[PDB]
Formats: C-alpha cells, sequence, structure tokens
C-alpha cells in the first residue's frame, strides 16, 4: 500500500503545515501538523475543554462506529516551545491520503495550553517520530507509520515542504519525479527517539563550506532551523544590521536586508537554503525589524532541522530496520 496527501502552510509565513487526516466511520477530517519531531496522534476533541476550543474541528469519537475506548490510557505531552496538551485514547480507523491504518491510537486532548487554543488552523499532531517517545501509559503506543510500515510497499515517507506553497507527505513509496540529482542518505540515531543525524558541514552565502559534524534532527514540527552558536553568529554576521534581541528572543535584521543563503551538507551533498526562506517577517505588526529563521539552539539541547531546512530539499525517513535519512535537492 501507499498514501499521498498535500500538505498546507498555515500562513504566509510558513509556520506549519497541516494535512487532512480522516478518522473513524463515517470519516471525520481534521486538519493535522505531521511532526518528525513527535510520536504521539492526538487531537482537539468532544473531550477537550470548551473554554480551550477557538474554531479547531473535534474528533467525537461517539459519532464513529469504529472508536473503542482504550481503557484506562492516557497521555501527556510537552513540546520544546513550552505548549502541551493531556487526555484520554481511543483506537479508531485513521487514513492519511488513501492509506489507512485500523486501530490506531488516537489521543483526545482533554487539556491543550494557550499556543493551541489560540491556533484554530491546527486540529492536532499526527507524530512521526520513533514509537519509543509515544506519552500514552501504561500502555505506549505505536505511531502511524509504525502501525502502517509492514503493509506499506516500501517502508518509508518522504516530506517535500512547499515555501509559501503546498507540499506533499508521500507513505510507502519515493515520487522520483519530486527531486532533481540524487538521493543521499546518512546514518541515523535512534537513541533519543528522534530522526537525528549528523551534518557534514555548512556554508553562508557564497563563502567557503566549513566542514564541522552538527548532530541535529529532522523536525517537521519546527518552524525554524536551530544550530549551534557559532554557525548562526557566522550566518547573521553577513546581514547588516542583524543582532541577537533578548527582548524579541533571537536574532532579528533590518526588513530592508536581502539575505545570504545557508548551505548544510548531507555527506558529500549540499542543500541550499534561499536566503528569502529565512524571511520571518516583521517581529510585530508595521515593524521594520524581521525575525530571522536561523536561531541559536544553545538553550535548547539539541539542534533541530526544521522547516526552514527541510521546505529547502526532498527528504526521505527510511523506516527499514536499519533507519536512514536521505535528502535530495529538488
Ligand atoms: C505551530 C504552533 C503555532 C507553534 N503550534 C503549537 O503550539 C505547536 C506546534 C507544533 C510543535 C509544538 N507547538
Ligand atoms: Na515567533
Amino acid at each position: 500500500s501507499t498514501g499521498s496527501a498535500t500538505t498546507t502552510p498555515i500562513d504566509s509565513l510558513d509556520d506549519a503545515y497541516i494535512t487532512p487526516v480522516q478518522i473513524g466511520t463515517p470519516a471525520q477530517t481534521l486538519n493535522l501538523d505531521f511532526d518528525t519531531g513527535s510520536s504521539d496522534l492526538w487531537v482537539f476533541s468532544s473531550e477537550t475543554t470548551a473554554s480551550e476550543v477557538d474554531g479547531q474541528t473535534i474528533y467525537t469519537p461517539s459519532k464513529s462506529t469504529t472508536a473503542k475506548l482504550l481503557s484506562g490510557a492516557t497521555w501527556s505531552i510537552s513540546y520544546g516551545d513550552g505548549s502541551s496538551s493531556s487526555g484520554d485514547v481511543y483506537t479508531d480507523t485513521v487514513s492519511v491520503g488513501g492509506l489507512t491504518v485500523t486501530g490506531q491510537a488516537v489521543e483526545s486532548a482533554k487539556k491543550v495550553s494557550s499556543s493551541f487554543t489560540e491556533d484554530s488552523t491546527i486540529d492536532g499532531l499526527l507524530g512521526l517520530a520513533f514509537s519509543t517517545l509515544n506519552t500514552v501509559s501504561p500502555t505506549q503506543q505505536k505511531t502511524f507509520f509504525d502501525n502502517a510500515k509492514a503493509s506499506l510497499d516500501s517502508p518509508v515517507f518522504t516530506a517535500d515542504l512547499g515555501y509559501h506553497a503546498p507540499g506533499t507527505y508521500n507513505f510507502g513509496f519515493i515520487d522520483t519525479t519530486a527531486y532533481t540529482g540524487s538521493i543521499t542518505y546518512t546514518a541515523v540515531s535512534t537513541k533519543q527517539g528522534f530522526w537525528e543525524w549528523t551534518s557534514t558541514g555548512y556554508a553562508v552565502g557564497s563563502g567557503t563550506f566549513k566542514s564541522t559534524s552538527i548532530d541535529g534532527i529532522a523536525d517537521t514540527g519546527t518552524t525554524l532551523l536551530y544550530l549551534p552558536a557559532t554557525v548562526v553568529s557566522a550566518y547573521w554576521a553577513q546581514v547588516s544590521g542583524a543582532k541577537s534581541s533578548s527582548s524579541v528572543g533571537g536574532y532579528v535584521f533590518p526588513c530592508s536586508a536581502t539575505l545570504p543563503s545557508f548551505t548544510f551538507g548531507v555527506g558529500s551533498a549540499r542543500i541550499v537554503i534561499p536566503g528569502d526562506y529565512i524571511d520571518f517577517g516583521p517581529i510585530s505588526t508595521g515593524s521594520s525589524s524581521c525575525f530571522g529563521g536561523i536561531q541559536s539552539s544553545a538553550g535548547i539541547g539539541i539542534n533541530i532541522f526544521g522547516d526552514v531546512a527541510l521546505k529547502a530539499a526532498f527528504v526521505v525517513f527510511n523506516g527499514a530496520t536499519t533507519p536512514t535519512l536521505g535528502f535530495a535537492s529538488k
């Protein structure tokens, strides 16, 4: 089997991407944020505290003939940005892009933090990191990918995120029309439950490539590129008037600037992030200070290749016995 779904920016900045997901019978379609940095499939629901729902579409298990309470199971998750959610668990039929999993754990939110309530466009998350990070207790649950894997034509999924445009998530096959050149595969460590890999270095604009190992994770659920402070300082030093602002919470730059590209290494290959991808626009409406898309990881404990980086590539998440990541230009 295979599946193929279009993923769409939630706003004009590509803050996140949503992908329609069918849950239940008859189908209830919710727009979920596919997150390769977490392992819970959770949704706004008929159980979510009413004051914490503001425009989201909800899953109502009582309207699904295939929904079953997963008796005694609870979940609670905290993300890198300080947001959180928790609740109870149903199993139900979940389909993505024509690929169906029966008995998928659908984590129904009873409570969500303010940042979820305030985002009317995101109806929940679909985690695609390793199932060792799933938060369901007392019986940990599998991701949608892990449940689909044995049925897929090839044990893979691919992320093809758009810059200010829709893109695609495919399951079970690699669309050889979706990228240019060849795919470079690189090793993955699953020790922290992430798609963790080591980049071979970076360049800023037309500058020399610096060969240096940068461990980090491939995370579709993170908007920006978080790298070591040395690398980030080297990038923003090439932008007149850029500075790190403790008031704003990262590097800002004059909106009048033209940003340089950023290149990262994948083995002997190179992925180039155009400068425009690193513009996240005014810090507040009408400001002439703009927020940068490359930020320091120093206050995180891990480097994160988020959407800024991933959208510059066709990315293969190879879930074979020995997982690997692949990157191609596009
Ligand atoms: C995408 C935004 C708007 C940050 N929503 C959130 O509060 C979620 C997004 C996925 C990672 C954890 N935080
Ligand atoms: Na922000």
